[PDB]
């Protein structure tokens, strides 16, 4: 019944891009990007994320579910971005 | 015995952001990023996304098969960042 060790195993492999994601994120903030990017392609992700939460839980799988909780968090980067606005 | 209709309701919905990463990916390349960027964070998504799909597999899950896939081709994107060093 989708044992809860598939998905530990999982995220131990995807603790690699997890771990290295988070810091990737703010790095992208310091990448001078200008008002002009389309904040629309960011938004489409997000709600890719939020439906794959749901996804993730009915495979049982941790980075799904783990990817979404740092995701939100990480993603605050979204006011610094939002601050090119205007 | 994870029915494989389970994998394309997931990529139906993974599509949005699927379809809008890929563009997505390209813009980055005009946010002007600069050389001095530790090209190592991307290098260890993709080490990530190279195990995600025999995880995908074990799963039968396709937005994770077919992610690596578009990301693979996409990422190309990596020569025009790499032409930013010296």
């Amino acid at each position: 019944m989708d044992p809860f060790l598939i998905k530990l195993i999982g995220f131990a492999a995807a603790t690699c891009t997890t771990v290295a994601y988070a810091p990737q994120f703010i790095k992208v903030l310091k990448t001078r990007s200008a008002r002009d990017i389309s904040l629309g392609m960011f938004l489409v992700m997000v709600l890719g994320l939020a439906l794959w939460l749901i996804y993730g839980l009915l495979s049982g799988d941790a980075p799904l579910i783990a990817s979404n909780a740092v995701t939100m968090l990480l993603a605050g980067g979204i006011l610094v971005m939002k601050l090119r606005y205007g």
